[PDB]
């Protein structure tokens, strides 16, 4: 399987202006035509070639006349001596029963339906199967009535007719180019909830979603986060949605969580249904942030495309920092920051520091399903997020506007959007352009120094990027570092220099500068990198009592979790040493004192309190460490639950008794307190056995909410508490019909710090509840295990290895993009000592020998081995 690379992008020598085709219909076989028009654009000798993959090809015409100038390749269609402009008609049959992969068009229960991005359309005919050719397409399904009722496509729906034998047909057209990773099909019976959105300028949008049979009671959440975001879109950028329907389909049999086909999303079922009963509040927000998600990409991806799949963070990048803002404008911005960071630090720097580092613009994919990263989402949105903090907000609406005006209709470089900003804006984002190229994660050093004498503060900052496995050579970056600065009393000093106020956003472009400040009447606290304002790593020595200050006294809430952060991260070093020596856990009493204080604050947002006491998970844990110790880091987070619960549980109880709330209900001001709530339950099921099993059992038999029960049952499993197995036996008994309500309780089984958990697992392999044909499953169960219970996946004995590489040796020929996002824990055997490494690396060799490895696993077998 052979590499490509960003650099060898050229203009395609032939495009494709119209596409017309007609869906035959059936699982086992399904017959395609298709009708391009073409027009050559390059050398009048260049043949076409077509991209297919897994096609049995039954005909091929060029105006009217059976071609014989063509010839099959691997993994296309040669076809020469063509005119300048043509009509190309193929036929070619498809199996969507046989696609286990999830790419193509494929089985999901009952119903067929489509995933194209990025290169699935290939797996349904032969085409130009790149995202800068755009056509116009009209889509014509044909298919038994009674299996397939509802036959949809993108656009409108413009002739409709019925066959004889039982069957009946659907034609739909959209008006707007599209490349052909935006095609939607979708054939079955489903419940339908049906809406509509009256954008700000008076078009009705007919809204449509599409569940299965018996599951429209969990449709209406889902209905109202999309007219939240067609509305928050207008408000914040003034888009408006382009076309009178949009159609949602919620199908259970699905590689990620969505997919923007245009005015036919297709949805992963987890991110639409919720009942009070069966979703968490986790869930309703995710489902919200998902939708929302999909929908900005009306125009951040489909109004405007990729040229090529290496700017996929042009459109993952902008859409998820839509994603974020439309969050945090709807909820809370603090809460939403403060996860976001979490997910940077903990989850994306490890990535940045692996095998399979690259930088938000990929130089180079061997499968390009593999790029679909934390890096090109969460550092790619942090990336946009930079602009914004440089330009602020206006000039960074007047880029937008300027990025659409010049490019809609069109397929775009992350270059041009960048030339976009820095022309609407005048400021200079040259050296900036450095972030689209350079993998890896910065450390930046701050230095500083108070002149009694002359009043100025000096800050000393200087910035590396280590090498990366990808790139030997690294250069300094644009860094915008924000600081504030308070004096005595929690008061922030003007920032100024020689007389002149000066911008707290500080430039840091070298690899060594100096800022003075003046009139600093008092020897200061800094809070740096305020709001997390580049993705950096920052390595400054504090003192406990200056974290403590910015706990009690920062004006961002950000910052006051972030002091926290930094306050823990210390005694998390300092405790794992300790662990490993055999020495039990040491916390200051100050520490302690300072948590003590937020738990009686009033003053503060029950959200941020609820952050405080929501520990840095193991992974967050593991980023503050070069090598990875993972039963060390478990067992000290246990320890210090314990810990903080013992010294802390008057105040404990008291503020989750305080915060119950009778009425359930999906609001900001609720969700906070009972997040609140439950982390508290959290520390109190680690404290006293009797009292943790009486408060945790009591909350999940009378919680009248799934959040609040789950909370319970997490707590119970957590702290191996005597409850556990009649709770964990009672939700199975309730639950195991109902798979988006298994996974939760698979994902508990698989993260349980029980000492048989990966015996326990493997038994669930036969459970009811449980199949390897469904990528959901799959992930709460195996992925969960490996990914999310590192001290049992990296057990002494590799025990945790070798049950890796069996499931994947399954997946590996069933379902390679599952199989591939299953071998991440893998693949970062560096972060771990010599004997685990050792362990990885014959894993991963045995791996790297199986008969039809998948392209997806080579590449990161490959990189990971070198
Ligand atoms: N294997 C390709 C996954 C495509 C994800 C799709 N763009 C949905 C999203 O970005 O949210
Ligand atoms: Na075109
Ligand atoms: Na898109
Ligand atoms: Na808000
Ligand atoms: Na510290
Ligand atoms: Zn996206």
């Amino acid at each position: 399987p052979q590499a490509k690379y960003r650099h060898d992008y050229r203009a395609p020598d032939y495009q494709i202006t119209d596409i017309d085709l007609t869906f035959d219909l059936d699982a086992q076989k399904t017959v395609v035509t298709a009708v391009s028009q073409a027009v050559r654009h390059g050398a009048s000798d260049a043949p076409l070639r077509l991209n297919g993959e897994d096609l049995k090809l039954v005909s091929v015409h060029i105006n009217d006349e059976p071609w014989t100038a063509w010839k099959e390749e691997e993994g296309a269609l040669v076809i020469s001596n063509l005119p300048e402009r043509f009509t190309l008609k193929i036929i070619n049959e498809i199996s969507p029963a046989a696609n286990t992969a999830l790419e193509g068009l494929y089985q999901s229960g009952d119903a067929l339906c489509t995933q194209c991005e990025a290169e699935g359309f290939r797996h349904i005919t032969y085409y130009l199967d790149r995202p800068d050719v755009l056509a116009r397409f009209t889509t014509k399904i044909i298919a038994d009535k009674i299996k397939y009722p509802f036959l949809l496509s993108n656009g409108n729906r413009v002739a409709q007719g019925e066959l004889e034998n039982g069957r009946h047909w659907v034609q739909w057209q959209d008006p707007f180019p599209k490349p052909c990773y935006l095609f939607a099909l979708v054939a079955g019976d489903f419940d339908v909830l049906r809406d509509t959105f009256t954008t700000r300028s008076g078009r009705e949008v007919a809204l449509e979603l599409y569940v299965d049979r018996g599951n429209l009671d969990r449709a209406p959440w889902a209905m109202t986060s999309l007219k939240n975001s067609m509305k928050w879109d207008e408000e914040r950028f003034g888009l408006e949605y382009d076309l009178d329907i949009y159609m949602i389909v919620a199908v259970d049999f699905f590689n990620m969580g969505a997919m923007e086909n245009k005015g036919l999303n297709i949805f992963n079922s987890k991110y639409v249904l919720a009942r009070t009963d069966t979703a968490t509040d986790k869930d309703y927000l995710d489902i919200e942030r998902v939708i929302g998600h999909e929908y900005f990409h009306n125009w951040t991806g489909n109004r405007v495309t990729c040229r090529d799949w290496f700017q996929l963070s042009l459109k993952e990048g902008l859409t998820v920092f839509r994603d974020q803002e439309f969050s945090s404008d709807l909820g809370s911005r603090a809460v939403n920051r403060i996860n976001n960071v979490r997910t940077m630090r903990g989850l994306q720097f490890a990535e940045d520091a692996s095998p399979m580092a690259h930088p938000i613009r990929p130089d180079m994919v061997i499968e390009m399903n593999n790029f679909y990263t934390l890096t090109v989402y969460e550092k790619g949105a942090e990336v946009i997020r930079m602009i914004h903090t440089l330009l602020g907000e206006e000039n960074f609406q007047k880029g937008m506007q300027l990025y659409f005006e010049r490019h809609d209709g069109s397929a775009a470089t992350c270059d041009d959007f960048v030339q976009a900003m820095e022309d609407a804006s005048n400021v200079d984002l040259s050296h900036f352009r450095r972030w689209y190229s350079q993998s890896g994660t910065p450390i930046v050093t701050v230095k500083d120094d108070y002149n009694p004498e002359t009043e100025q503060y000096t800050l000393t900052i200087s910035q590396r990027t280590p090498a990366t496995p990808d790139q030997a050579e690294k250069q300094p970056l644009h860094i915008p570092f924000a600081i504030e600065l308070y004096d005595n009393e929690g008061k922030v000093i003007p920032l100024q220099k020689g007389g002149h106020p000066v911008n707290s956003v500080l430039n840091v472009t070298q690899a060594e500068q100096t800022f003075v400040f003046d009139n600093v009447y008092f020897q200061p606290v800094p809070a740096l990198l305020c709001e997390f304002s580049a993705p950096v790593k920052l390595e400054y020595k504090w003192s406990d009592q200056q974290l403590t200050f910015l706990m009690r006294h920062a004006r961002n809430d950000f910052s006051r979790w972030d002091a926290a952060q930094s306050l823990l991260a210390t005694y998390i070093k300092l405790n794992v040493a300790r662990h490993q020596q055999g020495q039990p856990l040491s916390l200051p009493v100050h520490v302690a004192d300072a948590f003590r204080a937020v738990l009686l604050d009033e003053k503060i947002d029950p959200a941020l309190a609820a952050e405080i006491l929501t520990l840095p998970s193991v992974n967050e844990m593991a980023e503050l460490f070069d090598i990875i110790d993972p039963i060390a880091i478990a067992e000290v987070r246990e320890a210090l639950t314990r810990t903080l619960a013992t010294e802390l549980a008057d105040e404990l109880l008291a503020i989750y008794n305080a915060n119950y709330q009778s009425e359930y209900r999906v609001e900001h001001e609720d969700i906070a307190k009972r997040t609140l709530r439950n982390a508290c339950l959290r520390f109190l099921a680690f404290g006293e056995t009797h009292l943790a099993d009486v408060l945790v059992s009591k909350q999940f038999h009378e919680a009248n909410n799934m959040t609040d029960a789950l909370a319970a049952l997490s707590a119970a499993v957590a702290a191996q508490l005597p409850c556990r197995d009649a709770l964990m036996q009672e939700y199975d008994d309730k639950w195991h019909q109902n798979g988006l309500v298994m996974d939760k309780w698979f994902i508990l089984q698989a993260t349980s710090p029980a000492a048989n958990v990966l015996e326990t697992v493997r038994g669930l392999l036969q459970h009811r509840s449980f199949t390897m044909s469904n990528p959901n499953r799959i992930r709460s169960l195996i992925g969960a295990f490996a990914g999310s219970n590192p001290a049992a996946f990296h057990a002494e004995d590799g025990s945790g290895y070798l049950f890796l590489v069996e499931m994947l040796t399954d997946l590996n020929s069933r379902n390679p993009q599952v199989a591939s996002r299953l071998i991440e824990p893998l693949i970062r055997l560096k972060r771990y000592d010599a004997k685990r490494q050792e362990k990885m690396r014959a894993a991963l060799e045995q791996l790297k020998g199986l008969e039809n490895l998948s392209g997806d696993l080579y590449e990161k077998i490959t990189k990971a081995l070198a």
